[PDB]
């Protein structure tokens, strides 16, 4: 049934998740936010590159070293959506909207970790081996239901678009206008995707409330959890105001509306069960904010200073 | 049968297979054969480096070009080896050796795009803005059969392994000491993933000699062909010697050898018909060799200027 439901909705996914997708033609791509290279002007463009960036606080360069680290992982997320998947008809073979959209969606977020990467090598205020080796790790790292990339990809398309807005806002507020470009200019792209990722969820809310609701309660309970080395840029995301145990919840009761995961109807006894969980979360979560708060205030960078390079 | 010999394997996997991964701790990272960010040398160094690059040959350019384009499509390529599996047992849930595998080895793929990337950047010798969009047109355009994907990158390893090892020859004749060790570095990481290859295809003709057989033959057939702009590319490798159709052949011919393909024996009247195809190529692939030649010495950049940066 699943895979049916995912069969029956070819026409919706190419008829309203695929406009989601932004022309390569009409694309940013990393070059645009770089010294330019082919120029005269290269060494002095990086110059100004550098002395922007020594401006910028420790708390934000270690909130920008996590948002690359996360980024640069791509390999390992796009992984699950994979679809081994292609349509036969009269036309002959094609691929499935489902991966037409996946494919793309991954060509659109390869440019977010290259973008962070080179401009955080450039300034030399991070030190781009041990961040290297950090992220062989976790591409190194990396339940099978198909409904859980896609409610787990609306969270995290959500909440990164939130994160980098601030810390694009947080580098306007430095005078780095070019990394807040760089960053706003992600954000943008992650509200597309979350718009695309929420609107799938939607609809398998509306075609299956049942599979739907389990699958929910389920991402909550096990994967989705309030926002050492990845709890130090959590804690730093936290005192910065960048994305903060507030916002967590907050992301939470927007899904709840979106979706009207409060008012579905029919469900089984198992179903309320898990729409009962979910829908009490938020309340649950308002409790625990002002200690993550008192917790982030504490934490010290001295384990971490490998991080850190140039001064 | 195919999932079951697979299943099968998990112990020969981690026993034979996994250690052909090299620690991440003994790894080299792009960081190692780029300018130091953090030292005061820096700007110094990435002059040296455009100096060093000024010397390079456009043809040289090029496939290097190609070489990277391959490479920075590295999310297309391990989605077909993406397996969405794990073993449940008494210590509990744990990864299948195959993910285990494909994942530290997506790891180190993950390096080998970005260290080109960040090289051909710093040189100012290609217009990274037109490359990029290439890049993502290519992972936006990205049969099920479980075996072709370990086929298919025996083969991609070997190849691989060869051209790279051919560019890093040619930048040591032209002095470019760095870019041969980056593209001589590349090689012998192809070169370890080409054996685990190798030696898992060898294992899939040891346990199913039919089903790899048939595999084989259609791979052969459909998807690896003889080596407009990636015919360009094509051209210059060619013309370069760094990857020509005489190497090609010649990668054909030793997977026969290494598999024993040509010594087969209990097929069926179909194995047969698809051991005889296979084992006859060589000899087809023989003739075009000298055609290969003579066609890529007429090649023009005019129509692909777009690709070069400073000169
Ligand atoms: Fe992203
Ligand atoms: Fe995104
Ligand atoms: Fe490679
Ligand atoms: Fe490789």
């Amino acid at each position: 049934e699943k895979a049916e439901i995912f069969n029956s909705m070819h026409g919706w996914v190419e008829d309203t998740i695929l406009p989601f997708l932004k022309p390569v033609e009409e694309s940013w791509q990393p070059t645009d936010f770089l010294p330019d290279s082919t120029s005269d002007g290269f060494h002095e463009q990086v110059e100004e590159l550098r002395k922007r960036t020594a401006d910028l606080p420790d708390d934000y360069l270690v909130a920008l070293v996590g948002a690359m680290v996360t980024e640069e992982a791509l390999p390992t997320y796009q992984t699950m959506l994979n679809t081994t998947d292609v349509i036969y008809d009269e036309s002959g073979a094609s691929p499935v909207p489902w991966a037409v959209w996946t494919r793309a969606w991954t060509a659109e977020e390869n440019r977010h970790g290259d973008i962070v990467n080179k401009y955080l090598y450039l300034s030399g205020r991070v030190d781009m081996k041990q961040i290297e080796k950090t992220i062989q790790y976790l591409i190194g790292s990396g339940d099978n239901n198909p409904y859980l990339a896609y409610i787990y990809t609306s969270y995290q398309e959500r909440a990164t678009a939130i994160s980098h807005g601030s810390l694009g806002r947080l580098a306007r507020q430095k005078g780095e206008m070019k990394l807040a470009q760089i960053c706003g200019t992600i954000s943008a792209d992650e509200k597309r995707h979350e718009a695309a990722y929420s609107k799938i969820v939607e609809k398998l809310f509306e075609l299956d409330p049942e599979g739907t609701m389990l699958a929910l309660a389920y991402m909550m309970k096990m994967k989705i959890v309030m926002p050492d080395m990845f709890q130090h840029f959590s804690a730093v995301s936290q005192r910065l105001g960048i994305y903060t145990a507030k916002e967590y919840t907050d992301i939470l009761e927007h899904m709840i509306a979106r979706w009207g995961v409060d008012k579905l109807t029919g469900l089984s006894g198992e179903g309320r069960r898990a729409q009962d969980y979910v829908c009490g979360l938020p309340m649950r979560f308002r409790k625990v904010e002002e200690r993550a708060q008192a917790w982030a205030e504490n934490i010290s960078h001295v384990p971490f200073s490998w991080i850190f390079g140039r001064r």
